[PDB]
DNA sequence: AGCCTTTGACCAGCG
DNA sequence: TCGCTGGTCAAAGGC
């Protein structure tokens, strides 16, 4: 639910690490931008960690 | 209508 | 090999 300047798809969910942490999946809505994120929730939905991968062909929207 | 989640299937690296 | 764990796909539904 927190911001970072850029425009993300969410592609999928899934539950890790034994059911403990449930993960999100988002790629960059810019086209050709190979960036994707993910980001991790804890059981009371609080947000743990954020990874980003690679980087966008277009600068912040 | 055109974006967006959600959800289960699919699949691939690895133990 | 085999089954587990995680990353993506595609089909549906919501706003
Ligand atoms: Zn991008």
């Amino acid at each position: 639910v927190m911001e970072d300047g850029y425009n993300w798809r969410k592609y999928g969910q899934k539950l890790v690490k034994g059911n403990e942490f449930v993960r999100s999946y988002y790629r960059c809505t810019h086209p050709n931008c190979k960036a994707k994120k993910q980001l991790e929730r804890s059981a009371g939905g609080q947000v743990v960690d954020t990874v980003y991968f690679g980087e966008h062909d277009h600068p912040k929207p």
